[PDB]
């Protein structure tokens, strides 16, 4: 046949499943993608005026401690030695971040040794016991104290969730967000970096295989009856929205979205670092990204006098908005279990598998999407394609 | 013969020359080393109580932009992904360092953008023009201003040189020591890291070759007549002290030395970072090293409750003291040119080549010692050993 497997969506989940079927099982794979490009939200592109690589669906930082995943992705791209570091703007000062000896010195006014900082945090947080906390605000204060909570956590959290922290689950904070050393590496994973030639080239390489066909600007729901009629026995891996697949018969799952305000400025350097969080309520955005600093190795291809920045705004996703993060209210959880039983039935009756962020109503980092795809391949698709 | 080449001293210069003759020319090499171990001042060892890797002749950080050197050293050891970062203690606060947007924010009290920081530095330094500066103090102030100079440069410099900065050459500062971004990577080189299994294992691997013989606890000047009588035609590469070789006939070359005060403390973490500079005159040492933090990848072999630190003191080298850094007074320069003519004559008459830090009265980083040895090998020894 012209194809042995259909994959709906070309995000990292779809690309991984397609590439494994193509290269490991020698199967013909048809990828159906609604957007004008491959890669899902990880896709990046050159900004036209400056040539700087930017993102339109969020900045993407790759990091993992999963060696299988790391070895896998390096078949398709090399990675730079980039290490993510973040700074936090509070009350006119840029603080070292996350909370550690650096921030503690800057905020409390003098140097605390590791042991002295441990003592300070015990003092500050003595007010509430974490076992007695009823919401996010209290759970935070129970761990780091009111001054730190009110300076670096309260307004930022309020902006991201569009909700007062007193109205959020104590379960949203599960560990001490304080380091007792000067290490400000943002991620803790064994492997980390950015694709040397950008995300678009990486993701394009994954789909570049003699056995893989890609159809862009194609909505599954508009072509599915025709495609499956060509080869009824070919399974489908669906990574589109779960609720939309079943015609919202159990209601609309709720998502957070993001607005991005992207500007080209007439300076070579706006903030001197890739990411500046804005922790104060007076700034409506949560953080500013300055894209050139994600690739300092590209400096003599970047303009000397221009730079691209992007401000990030958080809100509830309405009709038309890109769905990014599951909200997960108990109402949401409710209709999800209902959709899971529909999906499981659809797999057994129709050979349609559900995966990915949209297909399963679950936020997935890139390495987690890859791991999840590798697992579906190993445990389900190898059998279904014999 | 039992040897084709004699190398005096097993520092990185000696080891490199020995290993190239042994492996590339297939020659028998005898290495004569005065100390009880290989490696010169780069040698490291386990501290007995904790097992932590420490140095007794200064902390050693490897970094280079020379790819030939990098490829060379990786034949003998792998390197960690360690990146050196330093903090500067001034008036009870730990500052981000070197001077950049971080320090500038902490010191001047609020956040300066890259462009605003450039303006600030222009204002502060307007006082003296660098072309009009007569000493180190003025040259520094002419570049960064009095407040920055007096806080982070004056006392530190006074401690290292044991001299008032007003008495030092304007030529000691040659570029703007300020960054207009938040990058606090200490070194700017393409390649950087620490030997995965320590310096001792690395340097030992260089001398580990069927064609290489090593004699420790052996002073060249006590064995040379006997060794050269065994094979008169074998050249010598000498990396011992240049002036001592010629019986101080032109006087004693002057050096700075260092005192190290090493302590085991009953805490798992003393300062939460590998190196803390002490910029204030009230502290007699220039900086404190905490050795466990150079190898965070070794954390579950390190004790949970003990740590090794080391305080560093600078002074003029007297009899008995290890010579570390050339002073380079014009008096020193004078007798050096005289010793160079003696050395050049000794090469032509005796086939003794002079190289390395001590052999040439010149400070050399590890990669610079290697490059210099690779060059002597290529341009001199290949011919002299045919
Ligand atoms: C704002 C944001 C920031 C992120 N930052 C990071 C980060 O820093 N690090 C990290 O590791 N991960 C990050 N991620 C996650 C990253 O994007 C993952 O690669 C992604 O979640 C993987 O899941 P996926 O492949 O299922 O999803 P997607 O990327 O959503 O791909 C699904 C694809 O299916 C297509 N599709 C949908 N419906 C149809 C249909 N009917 N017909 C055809 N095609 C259809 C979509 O157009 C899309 O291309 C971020 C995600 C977001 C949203
Ligand atoms: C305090 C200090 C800190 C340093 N930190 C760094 C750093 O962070 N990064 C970096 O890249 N480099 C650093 N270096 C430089 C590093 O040690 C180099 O590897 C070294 O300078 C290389 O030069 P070399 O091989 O000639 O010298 P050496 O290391 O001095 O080796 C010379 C050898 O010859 C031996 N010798 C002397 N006289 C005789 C004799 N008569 N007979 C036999 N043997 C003899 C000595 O015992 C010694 O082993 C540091 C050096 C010092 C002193
Ligand atoms: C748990 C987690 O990592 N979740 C995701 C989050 O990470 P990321 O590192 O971006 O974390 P966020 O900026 O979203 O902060 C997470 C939470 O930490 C608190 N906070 C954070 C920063 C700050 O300055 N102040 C403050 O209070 C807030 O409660 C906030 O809601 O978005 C990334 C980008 O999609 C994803 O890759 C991550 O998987
Ligand atoms: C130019 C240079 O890199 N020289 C050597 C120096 O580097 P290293 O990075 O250790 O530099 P130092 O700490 O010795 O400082 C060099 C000079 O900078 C000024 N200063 C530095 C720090 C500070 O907090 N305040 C201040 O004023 C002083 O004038 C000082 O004399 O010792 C290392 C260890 O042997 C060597 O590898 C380097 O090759
Ligand atoms: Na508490
Ligand atoms: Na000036």
């Amino acid at each position: 046949s012209d194809f042995d497997l259909i994959v709906v969506g070309s995000g990292l989940f779809g690309l991984t499943v397609a590439e494994r079927a193509a290269s490991q099982l020698g199967k013909k794979v048809l990828i159906v993608e609604k957007r004008s490009h491959l890669g899902g939200n990880a896709y990046s592109e050159a900004e036209p005026e400056t040539g700087i690589e930017i993102h339109k669906y969020g900045a993407h930082l790759f990091h993992t401690s999963n060696k299988r995943v790391w070895d896998y992705v390096n078949q398709f791209t090399a990675f730079t030695g980039y290490q993510h570091r973040v700074f936090a703007m509070h009350n006119g000062t840029a603080y070292q971040f996350p909370m550690g000896l650096g921030l503690i010195n800057q905020f409390f006014g003098r140097y605390y040794t590791p042991d002295e900082a441990r003592e300070l945090i015990k003092e500050q947080s003595a007010e509430i016991d974490s076992k007695d906390a009823t919401n996010l605000e209290e759970k935070a204060i129970s761990l780091i104290g009111r001054p730190l909570y009110e300076a670096f956590i309260r307004d930022y959290t309020a902006k991201q969730w569009q909700t007062d922290p007193k109205e959020l689950p104590a379960g949203n904070i599960t560990r001490l967000p304080v380091r007792y050393n000067f290490d400000n590496r943002y991620f803790n994973d064994t492997y980390e970096g950015l694709p040397v030639d950008g995300y678009a080239q990486w993701l394009s390489n994954m789909a570049d295989h003699e056995n893989i066909e890609v159809r862009l600007d194609t909505d599954w729901f508009e072509v599915r009856e025709d495609l499956r009629a060509q080869n009824p026995e070919a399974p489908v891996v669906y990574t589109g929205p779960l609720d939309r697949y079943f015609d919202y018969s159990e209601g609309h799952l709720g998502w957070r979205t993001l607005d991005f305000e992207t500007e080209v400025l007439n300076t070579g350097d706006f903030q001197g670092t890739p990411v500046m969080n804005y922790n104060d309520a007076e700034f409506p955005y949560t953080r500013i990204h300055e894209f050139r600093h994600f690739h300092p190795e590209r400096e003599d291809r970047h303009p000397k006098d221009k730079t691209v920045i992007m401000k990030e705004y958080s809100r509830f996703a309405e009709e038309g908005d890109e769905p990014y993060y599951p909200i997960n209210t108990p109402s949401d959880r409710e209709m999800l279990f209902k959709y899971r039983e529909l999906a499981d039935a659809e797999t057994e009756s129709g050979k349609v598998y559900f995966g990915g962020r949209l297909g399963t109503y679950q936020y997935l980092d890139m390495h987690m999407a890859i791991a999840s795809a590798l697992s579906m391949f190993d445990n389900k698709l190898v059998d279904a394609l014999k």
